[PDB]
C-alpha cells in the first residue's frame, strides 16, 4: 500500500504545517501537524477541556463505530518550545492521504497548553519519531507509520515540504520526479528516539565549505533551524545590523536586508536553503526589526533540522532495519 496527502503553511511565515487525516467510521477529518520529532498522534477532542478549544476541530470518539476506550490509558507531552497536552486514549481506524491502519491509538486530549488553543489552524499532531517516545501509559503505544509499515510498498515515508506553499507527505514510496539529481542517504542514531543524523559541515552565502559534523535531528514538527553558537554567530555576521536580542528571544535583523543562503552538508551533497527561507518576518506587527529563521540550539540541547532546513529538500525518512535519511535537492 501507500498514501500521499497534502501539507500547506498554517499561515504566511511557515510557522507549521496541517495535513488532513480521517479518523473513525465515518470519517472525521482534522488537520494535524506531522511531527518527525514526537511519537503521540495526538488531537483535539469532545473531551478537551471546553475553555481550552478556540476554532479547532474536534474528535468526537462518541460518533465513530469504531472507536475503543484503551482502557486505564492516559498519555502526557511537553515539547521542547515549552507546550504540552494530556488525556486518555482511544483506537480508531486512520487515514492519512488513502493509507489505512485500523486499530490506530489516537490520543484525546483533555487538556492541551495555552500555545494549542491559541492556534485554531492545528487540530492535534501526529508522531513519526521512533515510537520508543510514545507518551502512552502503561502501555506504550506505536505511531500510525510504525503500524503501516509492514503493508507499505517499502518501509518509507517522505517529506516535501514547501516554501510559502503546499508541500506533500507520501507512505511507501519515493516519487522519483518530486527532486532533482540524486538523493543522497546518511546513518541514523535511533538511541534518543529521534531521526538523528550528522551533516558533514555549512558554507554561509557563496563562502568556503567548512567541514565540521554537527549532529543533529530532522524534525518537521519544528519551525526554525537551531545549530551550534558558532555557526550561527558565522551567518549572522553576514548580516548588516544583526543581532542577538535576549529580550526578544534570539536573533533579529533589519527587515530591510538580503538574507545570504544557507548551505548544510549531507555527506558529499550539499542542500541549499535560500535567504528568503530564512526570513520570520517582522517581530511584532509593523516593526522593521525581523526575525531570523537561524538560531542557536545552546541550551536546547541538541541541534534541530527543522522546516527551515527540511523545506529546502525532498526528504526521506528510510524506516528499514537500519534506518536511514535520505536528502535531494528540488
Amino acid at each position: 500500500s501507500t498514501g500521499s496527502a497534502t501539507t500547506t503553511p498554517i499561515d504566511s511565515l511557515d510557522d507549521a504545517y496541517i495535513t488532513p487525516v480521517q479518523i473513525g467510521t465515518p470519517a472525521q477529518t482534522l488537520n494535524l501537524d506531522f511531527d518527525t520529532g514526537s511519537s503521540d498522534l495526538w488531537v483535539f477532542s469532545s473531551e478537551t477541556t471546553a475553555s481550552e478549544v478556540d476554532g479547532q476541530t474536534i474528535y468526537t470518539p462518541s460518533k465513530s463505530t469504531t472507536a475503543k476506550l484503551l482502557s486505564g490509558a492516559t498519555w502526557s507531552i511537553s515539547y521542547g518550545d515549552g507546550s504540552s497536552s494530556s488525556g486518555d486514549v482511544y483506537t480508531d481506524t486512520v487515514s492519512v492521504g488513502g493509507l489505512t491502519v485500523t486499530g490506530q491509538a489516537v490520543e484525546s486530549a483533555k487538556k492541551v497548553s495555552s500555545s494549542f488553543t491559541e492556534d485554531s489552524t492545528i487540530d492535534g499532531l501526529l508522531g513519526l519519531a521512533f515510537s520508543t517516545l510514545n507518551t502512552v501509559s502503561p502501555t506504550q503505544q506505536k505511531t500510525f507509520f510504525d503500524n503501516a509499515k509492514a503493508s507499505l510498498d517499502s518501509p518509507v515515508f517522505t517529506a516535501d515540504l514547501g516554501y510559502h506553499a503546499p508541500g506533500t507527505y507520501n507512505f511507501g514510496f519515493i516519487d522519483t520526479t518530486a527532486y532533482t539529481g540524486s538523493i543522497t542517504y546518511t546513518a541514523v542514531s535511533t538511541k534518543q528516539g529521534f531521526w538523528e543524523w550528522t551533516s558533514t559541515g555549512y558554507a554561509v552565502g557563496s563562502g568556503t565549505f567548512k567541514s565540521t559534523s554537527i549532529d543533529g535531528i530532522a524534525d518537521t514538527g519544528t519551525t526554525l533551524l537551531y545549530l551550534p553558537a558558532t555557526v550561527v554567530s558565522a551567518y549572522w555576521a553576514q548580516v548588516s545590523g544583526a543581532k542577538s536580542s535576549s529580550s526578544v528571544g534570539g536573533y533579529v535583523f533589519p527587515c530591510s536586508a538580503t538574507l545570504p543562503s544557507f548551505t548544510f552538508g549531507v555527506g558529499s551533497a550539499r542542500i541549499v536553503i535560500p535567504g528568503d527561507y530564512i526570513d520570520f518576518g517582522p517581530i511584532s506587527t509593523g516593526s522593521s526589526s525581523c526575525f531570523g529563521g537561524i538560531q542557536s540550539s545552546a541550551g536546547i540541547g541538541i541541534n534541530i533540522f527543522g522546516d527551515v532546513a527540511l523545506k529546502a529538500a525532498f526528504v526521506v525518512f528510510n524506516g528499514a532495519t537500519t534506518p536511514t535519511l535520505g536528502f535531494a535537492s528540488k
